[PDB]
RNA sequence: GGCGGUUGCAGGUCUGCACCGCC
């Protein structure tokens, strides 16, 4: 972090709970230039303290680490996660709750198979 | 009706519907 990005990251932190930020909402929330949110953000995620699920919108990482394990809960309900389930257990629409899916698909979390996305590990 | 929107909802996925913007 820079001195401007230190800045900007101390008002940008506690704003963190348990849903996901777009960058530009950030920046309207705490009065800074999206731009320079974007790249804050960015360090951040290099630090390991928030993962984007796309590019500009982040989750905190413990926030990750526990849809992790409601795709471990919903495997061994179901035997795999899919989309609609997925989104009906965590109260969220579909959009998001694939956007999340599709996270760990490419980290290797699970893979994607038909409509199912199976533990890989 | 055309073109759009890091909008929302749905269905695996780039479309439908809704809402907004410009015509
Ligand atoms: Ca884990
Ligand atoms: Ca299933
Ligand atoms: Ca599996
Ligand atoms: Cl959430
Ligand atoms: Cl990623
Ligand atoms: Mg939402
Ligand atoms: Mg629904
Ligand atoms: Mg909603
Ligand atoms: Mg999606
Ligand atoms: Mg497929
Ligand atoms: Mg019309
Ligand atoms: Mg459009
Ligand atoms: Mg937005
Ligand atoms: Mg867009
Ligand atoms: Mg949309
Ligand atoms: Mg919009
Ligand atoms: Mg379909
Ligand atoms: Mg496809
Ligand atoms: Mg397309
Ligand atoms: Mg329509
Ligand atoms: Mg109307
Ligand atoms: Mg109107
Ligand atoms: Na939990």
């Amino acid at each position: 972090f820079s001195e401007e990005q230190q800045a900007i990251w101390q008002k940008a932190e506690p704003l963190f709970g348990d849903e996901p930020w777009w960058v530009r909402d950030l920046a309207k929330e705490t009065g800074t230039d999206e731009q320079a949110m974007r790249l804050t953000l960015r360090q951040a995620a290099q630090q390991g303290i928030i993962t984007a699920i796309v590019k500009d919108r982040y989750y905190r990482n413990d926030r990750i680490v526990e849809f992790a394990n409601m795709i471990r809960d919903l495997d061994q309900e179901c035997g795999s996660t899919c989309a609609a389930d997925f989104r009906d257990r965590l109260g969220v629409g579909r959009k998001l709750a694939i956007q999340i899916l599709e996270y760990f698909d490419r980290i290797g979390f699970t893979r994607r198979r038909g409509n199912d996305h199976l533990l890989r590990d």
